[PDB]
């Protein structure tokens, strides 16, 4: 799948391609700004926006994204300029694009990119002084917008999950044209293509390692493998099954798990179209 | 999951702590109280309070920490130890509930904030008279919601999932619930109880063994408790007791003259 | 601008000073008695009171006198300095807003009338019970006012003028209002308690002269609070609220990437 994280929000990556790389504040003045404007928000048990959606999934994959950073610097700083410069230059357009966004309105830092981009075109002998600015003058669940929790996810066992080769393998089998669509379509497609490419982010600065510096691969499928795999697996099967049986699938396949085999229906409960 | 004993009652362990360890009654002297005024009551097919409910949970929850204490002792260092960390928690509790019982529970939080006065006071400005609370036993764990020990007691010992499964069914179902400021149910306020009493029961455990035959004595009877409450939360509790009655008549009958599968609890 | 701490709560210094020094609970007792009992409300959005604002500076003061008494001894005597003369003001200042939010303002005005006739009456004939009140945490200093530390976090430490410059437009504009017996807004209540934590910081670091590293971690502090709340008071707090987004903006863009010209707080 080639997902476009902001295609569904009227952008493109070569439309956020016209402000520098240099250009974005530093991941710390980024999530200081949502913090002090949206922390209330973002962790709410609702949606509220797509571009609400949209940011608790780049928050909670720059921190699996700097839990692998840290773990690579003791287990072998030159892992970590490279994170800020292929991966956290990623998460810096993201996070810019979806806090002004969020504070100047979505068509406002649409017109924005356009401006910037006349002005930078510019050659420095014609430009004008002032470049166009956008002025109008925190642990985040993400389940929890979608009525779960991460200790809802866990009352299932960890070996029950699909591969996550199986799950990539049935969203690009069953959701590639909606996935790929500009359009929003649910939540649950706004939080799906988010993991998908942070899955990707992941498995190429997973790969670097094992490149450059093969014990890397094993730990990233245990503790950032485990959470792809209930990530993808509940969006995929919210889509398919509705979101009000899998969260009553949840508790009635990690109830019969705990009961004794000889007082449980002798067959494990599955999801069925 | 950490469930405040006091917070569907209005308080919190942090506003029960203005009073002294020293300023509650023993156990012999608050088992008077409660045996006195509310026995009939305590005793009862009723529910009639969410006092009363939490009460009833607490007096059963000491007789399981002295058989346990009166055990190790066979197999008084213990008792020095129980007094100061499981008694002292059971007197705070028995203490509450004996008091908004007697004088309301506005009248007790009004004289957890009047005592934290008097006692945060030098004793030079201090008056010499403390604040008091003047203007106003075989229990059953079952029987005020439609059981008894006898229905229960059909069930064999391995019927029953472990603590640990029963303690995250209950955190994975219903720990938005059971750590509210509300009571919701008598079910959770028995389910908040049992919990905490198997804290007690197992901080007793570990130190005793720096042994673990409490998993047939106490951890049994816990695990029925939390069977009970989480069922009856789950399929409610008239299709529990129904359930304990047909399982009943299965597990009375002998083998070749009942079917071999058990009846299953669901819908 | 001599500003009374208790004049727009109906009392004064004089009435306080009916109580002895002594009298008062420690820091560490008063501020257990603000987390136990008000502590959703002292970290919470709203204002609630003019005396939970108050309260939300003078606790937020005394840990900076902590910090700026726990260096200098780096750098005891000093510890018996600051519980005798800052310690003091701030266990009156805290005992008093507890007080008044639990027993209510006209209980604790009454209270100081009754205990002054007590303190007065030669000792054969003052009874043995002093009067007591019976009948009924990290705070951010914006969040009750829509903004929060890390949105003031982006304004650099040239942005703010002198403490002496942000004392003279208070005094110049505000004095009528900032020592008068009215509330007249929750940003002149807090405004009155900046000044006078000042003075409290600003005594001990002359003291402890007889150094000022207090304008880069104390003084820097105080010069945000003094700005927030002239700022909007002179022109609203929605016009300042939405200045501090814009400036945010600007001050994350890089040079050659923003206009040469920070935006200008106006109109």
């Amino acid at each position: 799948m080639d997902i476009d994280p902001y295609k569904e929000f009227g952008a493109t990556v070569e439309l956020l391609s016209f402000l520098p790389s240099d250009f974005f504040p530093s991941v710390r003045d980024l999530l200081d700004t949502a913090s002090a404007l949206y922390r209330e928000a973002l962790e709410s048990p609702e949606h509220c926006s797509p571009h609400h959606t949209a940011l608790r999934q780049a928050i909670l994959c720059w921190g699996e994204l700097m839990t692998l950073a840290t773990w690579v610097g003791n287990n072998l700083d030159l892992v970590v300029n490279y994170v800020n410069t292929n991966m956290g230059l990623k998460i810096r357009q993201l996070l810019w694009f979806h806090i002004s966004c969020l504070t100047f309105g979505r068509e406002t830092v649409l017109e924005y990119l356009v401006s910037f981009g006349v002005w930078i075109r510019t050659p420095p002998a014609y430009r004008p002084p002032n470049a166009p600015i956008l002025s109008t003058l925190m642990d985040i669940d993400p389940y929890k917008e979608f009525g779960a929790t991460v200790e809802l996810l866990s009352f299932l066992p960890s070996d029950f999950f699909p591969s996550v080769r199986d799950l990539l393998d049935t969203a690009s089998a069953l959701y590639r044209e909606a996935l790929e669509s500009p359009e929003h379509c649910s939540p649950h497609h706004t939080a799906l293509r988010q993991a998908i490419l942070c899955w990707g982010e992941l498995m190429t600065l997973a790969t670097w390692v094992g490149n450059n510096l093969d014990l890397v691969v094993n730990y990233v499928n245990t503790n950032m493998g485990l959470k792809i795999r209930q990530l993808l697996w509940f969006h995929i099967s919210c889509l398919t099954f509705g979101r009000e049986t899998v969260l009553e699938y949840l508790v009635s396949f990690g109830v019969w798990i705990r009961t004794p085999p000889a007082y449980r229906p002798p067959n494990a409960p599955i999801l069925s179209t």
